[PDB]
C-alpha cells in the first residue's frame, strides 16, 4: 500500500438520527428534512426543556 490515492468510502456519514434512511446535516440537529420538522415541532411544543431526569410544571387542571 504504496500509493494514498485509493477512494472506497466517504467518512461522515450524517445519517439521519431518527433512522429514516436519508441523509441529514451537522448544522442542523443532526436530523434530515422531514425529521427535523417534525422533531422542533415537538419540542418547541413542550417549552420547559430541561434534561435532568426530572422537570418542574407538570401540572393539568381538569
Ligand atoms: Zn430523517
Amino acid at each position: 500500500g504504496s500509493m494514498a490515492q485509493e477512494t472506497n468510502q466517504t467518512p461522515g456519514p450524517m445519517l439521519c438520527s431518527t433512522g429514516c434512511g436519508f441523509y441529514g446535516n451537522p448544522r442542523t440537529n443532526g436530523m434530515c428534512s422531514v425529521c427535523y420538522k417534525e422533531h422542533l415541532q415537538r419540542q418547541q411544543n413542550s417549552g420547559r426543556m430541561s434534561p435532568m431526569g426530572t422537570a418542574s410544571g407538570s401540572n393539568s387542571p381538569t
